[PDB]
This record gives C-alpha cells, structure tokens and sequence, in this order.
C-alpha cells in the first residue's frame, strides 16, 4: 500500500511513534518520505547481499530474515516479507528496536541525510494530529 502522508502520520501517531525514544512524530514521517515514498512494498537490493525492506527500509543483514542475506542476525525475529504489508504493526515493531540500538534515528541514512537538523513542521502539518 502507497500511503498517503496525513494518512500515514494518524497511523505512526496511534501506534505510539510519536516521541518514542525522543523521537517525535515529523522524523518517522520525513523518514518514511524519503526511505520509500511511502510504499509499504519497497525493496532496495545492496552490494553487500543484503536487501532494505519496506516504508522504513529496515536491512537484512541485522534485523529481518529473508534467507538470503549472508551472516545475517535477526534481531527483529521476523521473515523479512512480513515489512511489506499494507498493515505496519510488524514494521512499527521491528522499527521500535532499532532506535533503542545507540545510533537511534541515525541508523538511516534518508533521516540523516533529509531530515536531521531541518524543520519538519511541513510533514504534519494539515494532519490534525
Ligand atoms: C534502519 C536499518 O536497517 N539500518 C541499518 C542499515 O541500513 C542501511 C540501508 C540502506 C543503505 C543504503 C541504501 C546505502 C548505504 O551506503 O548504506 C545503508 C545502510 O545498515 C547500517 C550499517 O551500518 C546499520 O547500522 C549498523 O547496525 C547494527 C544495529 O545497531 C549495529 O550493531 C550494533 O552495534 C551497537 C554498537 O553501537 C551495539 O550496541 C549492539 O551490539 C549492535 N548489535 C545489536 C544486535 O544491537 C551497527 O553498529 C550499525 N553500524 C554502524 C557502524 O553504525 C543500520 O542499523
């Protein structure tokens, strides 16, 4: 499923995103934004073997399983296919524990690179949330 902004921004809100780990709600949007547009059904292949998946572009090499990945870990105990569904609940998950890892947000390179240290008042704004 391709969400829409707003429509995505009241899910990440009602799944307790906002503020989680300090992070509030605009950083998973602007994140979400430019790791996939939006597209649940996003895959990225790396050099590396390892595959990105999904609206938050979660890698096979730490966190899902998708048996193809060499010296994987699957931290997230999960098959990777299960971040590509319209429903966000296993990717809201899995996302959850990777920003309770040190690096935080900063495991992903769009957030890094769009959104830290911008202002991303216009990514809810006219959400009502
Ligand atoms: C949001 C997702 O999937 N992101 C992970 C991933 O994602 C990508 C995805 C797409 C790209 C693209 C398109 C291009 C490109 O150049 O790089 C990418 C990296 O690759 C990073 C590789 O460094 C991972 O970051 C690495 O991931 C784990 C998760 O924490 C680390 O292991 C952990 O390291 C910390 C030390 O800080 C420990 O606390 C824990 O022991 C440990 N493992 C566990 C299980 O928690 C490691 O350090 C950290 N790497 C570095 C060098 O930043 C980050 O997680």
């Amino acid at each position: 499923k391709v969400y829409d902004r707003c429509e995505l921004a009241r899910a990440l809100k009602a799944s307790g995103m906002d503020g989680y780990a300090g992070n509030s709600l605009p950083n998973w949007v602007c994140l979400s934004k430019w790791e996939s547009s939006y597209n649940t059904q996003a895959t990225n292949r790396n050099t590396d073997g390892s595959t990105d998946y999904g609206i938050f572009q979660i890698n096979s090499r730490y966190w899902c399983d998708d048996g193809r990945t060499p010296g994987a870990k699957n931290v997230c105990g999960i098959r990777c296919s299960q971040l590509l569904t319209d429903d966000l609940t296993v990717a809201i998950r899995c996302a959850k524990r990777v920003v309770l890892d040190p690096n935080g947000i900063g495991a992903w390179v769009a957030w890094r690179l769009h959104c830290q240290n911008q202002d991303l008042r216009s990514y809810v704004a006219g959400c009502g949330v």
